[PDB]
């Protein structure tokens, strides 16, 4: 609502102008008590925000810092650990499946080393049944891989495979974070097997993979796995739309005309009701580089062309 | 115009109807003819719509290999030659400079080994003063290589380079010619560098050298290339909004917390005003995985988050 967006400006607006010490005083725990109050005022009215919530306990943060920085220890632990709590009430009561606050949480205690905390973050989040966790693996792998090593990223995986929430991401980071992490094609290659076991009917994943083997930059290995994707039965022709097209492409780039007119071919077929009475709109993709294309607007529009 | 697009599908409609040779007769090549007569009456009106040519010269080129498909070599060749005028008086007459039809000229005339044929068109587009010639070039290199070979590729890059009207995609594809045909990595890299001098100012270019790069899997490469990128004046700090999404991204996959939380300080620090008192929507960056956000559509709108 627009009446909203005013009493969040008034809010913030007036908490800018309590960081601005107005008391002109130099003692920094008390500036930061009086912005606190001030967050703390408006989080009784806006405790819905997310923002409120994060930029407050950023607050804290950076306070904690400088009494840091200017030798006060005991203010630099009670305000660290005040930014917590913040992070806390936050998930604790108005937001408690915002997965940006726990986010942001797991990472600010990461941050301070706090690495159990860190684990009874993600799994707090997890253990609410009605979330899609595939995207709070993610961050629970990145993070334990992280900060304790490639065999902590792998049972965290382990636990997302065994979660019947999880999509296909989950496979795609693991298999990723093996190639770049482990510098291991072996089981980069084993994972993104494993995933097109039951996600091989979903063109994301598919093309997810096709384009980890495809970078790799070996001609037959990238024409294996685009046949058996496309051909296996396992994704419709419905969805294989940018996978004919990324294979196009590829045998744009290496193979000779024979080869990509061939494939062409058998998109057209594969799309014989979609790309019918239109084949000059598919020829298009035929051609077309990031942005290049070889007609003008209007002129592409006229023959009903549309692009991915 | 409603008009147009209702004669366009009424007349396609008409030739297809004659395609279904409704009066089932063995004879192909009269079929033909009725089909063709059907199309000429067609062109005569609509001879500004590219498709209308192009999927007559296709049916030609079709009926030429129906016919020699049973023997019949004369009407084949009669055909064949037929389909290749078709696209020679489509760009003569109303189509001049169009893109599209050239290439699928070209590419017709060298399925049937007619090379310097081949070389004619290319060059009479290019001979054209007033149209984008990047994408030409890139079609012409295409093949050049197929063809000719990849000695004969970079000859035509050359030329493309030579030519000022130019613009960088030529580059990205001479660079990713030389890493996926000629297995080449230094050569791919002084081309990308080659090209990054003109165009150190595109986000687009830069971006396809960053991704090209970062694929090569060594970190510490990719990270000097980030901060090459993104720290020479040449690229207006209002474009690097998604460089710096990568780089992060970047850090995410492979480095640890601190990083990334370095590379985020520095990319706000380039964008003070842009993101200002919405550093809440940035965080989300530091989380989303291709389609999969921290939070909901409407929770991400009241944070006045963009897609970068």
């Amino acid at each position: 609502t627009p009446q909203e967006a005013q009493q969040v400006d008034m809010w913030k607006k007036y908490i800018q102008w309590e960081k601005s010490n107005p008391l002109r005083t130099e003692d920094q725990t008390l500036i930061t008590k009086r912005v606190m109050f001030a967050y703390e005022q408006c989080l009784l009215v806006l405790g819905h925000h997310p923002d409120i919530w994060y930029e407050a306990a950023q607050y804290l943060e950076q306070s904690s810092k400088l009494l840091a920085e200017k030798g006060d220890m005991n203010n630099a632990k009670l305000f660290s650990d005040e930014a917590a709590n913040i992070y806390e009430r936050a998930i604790s009561t108005l937001l408690k499946k915002n997965m940006l606050l726990y986010f942001a949480y797991a990472d600010y205690e990461e941050s301070r080393m706090k690495y159990e905390k860190v684990h009874s973050i993600y799994n707090r989040l997890l253990a609410i049944e009605d979330i899609d966790p595939t995207l709070v693996y993610i961050q629970y792998m990145k993070f334990a891989r992280r900060a304790e090593g490639i065999k902590s990223g792998r049972m965290i995986f382990k636990k997302a495979r065994e979660d019947a929430r999880t999509r296909h991401h989950v496979y795609v980071t693991a298999a990723l974070m093996e190639y770049y992490c482990s510098k291991d094609k072996s089981v980069a290659f084993k994972i993104f097997e494993l995933g097109l076991k039951k996600y091989g009917d979903i063109p994301e994943y598919v093309l997810a993979y096709i384009d980890y083997l495809s970078h790799l930059n070996e001609d037959n290995n990238t024409r294996v796995l685009f046949e058996r994707v496309l051909t296996s039965g396992s994704l419709p022709p419905e969805k294989s739309g940018e996978i004919w097209a990324r294979f196009l492409a590829f045998e744009s780039n290496i193979g000779d005309l024979a080869s990509i007119l061939k494939v062409e071919k058998r998109r057209f077929t594969a799309f014989r009701e979609e790309y019918e009475g239109k084949e000059t709109a598919l020829l298009v993709d035929r051609y077309k580089f990031m942005d290049l294309y070889p007609c003008s607007a209007s002129e592409l529009k006229a023959l009903g062309y549309k692009d991915v």
